[PDB]
């Protein structure tokens, strides 16, 4: 029995710290992996000038957003979620790749939020030709290209504002994330990040005007 | 390889169900060893009714959320019965929270919902002790908070709540009655067949 499997230790103590949000403030959170984990990590300030709050846990995969996604997103009432999900489905670290369940999860939080009347901005996983961890997934970008179409289709069906990372941070016919942009293939640099704030930020003010 | 919340478990027999007719009233069965133990002792009740049931031994409501999708909303049901929560009590998958344990089950009422799928809740069954986690000495307690708060929500939001608790309970400390169960927490055929009245008619009702 794998105890706490979904990590809630890790925001547990800082969800109980915020203030409810002021009357007239739109809280933004930001529900993802360790690419969202690193980007406060590396800028912080992006976070902190905004007030936006980063949900970010390395490592995990889609079902466990799922579970913790009431703790680290509803219950901070937030006016809007920002998700990026799915690097890790695709590598693998819970378990074989289905792109139905992977994105049957994304959906999950989607329905979710809505119900608590959270706003929705959904996201491109990033381009990765391949994982260091999991070298064994071999076709990462067709399965990343693949889930990306289908989650750009769900966002259009309905009326989710979706950002596209993946358009501006792809190279290479290998589908690889722009080495301009990274130094392991999976996780932004410095100059990455900025790329994913000029376009996150455009669609947050888009989206609470 | 990983499979925490067991989608392996019923991912053939999913897969070969099909669609369902509206008037066909496909219902589902969201549980753990309760629930498959049911399937187990009374097969009939579940094909003679058109009953799914989608019960795994030893399961949290944490678990039961991350399959939710696979299990319920996929078989496109009229209407998902859920009980939950005897082993987040026994803590299975970690320490009991009743905030998340409680969280999980309106997560599943939420996504059930927003897929137009009607929801019947039902009490955590009784018990005064798990043989399999002796240190846990407040079950009862936790029980009935837990019921106390699901019976709330379930009146707040016009959902049909389907007390199994009070007509299998017995004694001071609250148990499962001996005359419903041989080890204190799993019903016996006599206990599952109070649970049948209760739950048929309270099937009938909302389909009605």
């Amino acid at each position: 029995q794998e105890k706490d499997w979904a990590n809630l230790q890790r925001y547990a103590q800082q969800n109980a710290e915020l203030p409810k949000p002021d009357k007239n403030e739109k809280r933004v959170v930001f529900m993802g992996n360790s690419i969202t984990e690193g980007w406060v990590n590396t800028h912080p300030d992006f976070f902190k000038s905004n007030g936006y709050i980063g949900r970010g846990i390395g490592g995990q995969t889609s079902y466990q957003f799922l579970v913790r996604f009431r703790e680290d997103v509803i219950n901070l009432s937030p006016a809007l979620v920002v998700i990026n999900a799915a690097t890790n489905d695709i590598a693998e670290n819970t378990g074989a790749y289905h792109e139905d369940r992977t994105f049957g999860n994304i959906v999950s939080m989607v329905e979710l939020a809505k119900a608590n009347h959270i706003k929705v901005i959904l996201t491109t996983t990033l381009p990765a030709a391949a994982f260091g961890w999991n070298p064994s997934i071999k076709d990462a970008p067709q399965k990343i290209a693949s889930l990306n179409a289908r989650l750009k289709a769900y966002a259009q069906t309905n009326k989710i504002p979706f950002v596209d990372y993946y358009s501006s941070m792809v190279s290479g016919s290998n589908k690889a994330l722009n080495p301009a942009y990274t130094k392991d293939g999976v996780h932004p640099t410095s100059e990455g990040y900025d790329v994913m704030e000029n376009l996150i930020q455009q669609a947050i003010n888009k989206t609470l005007r």
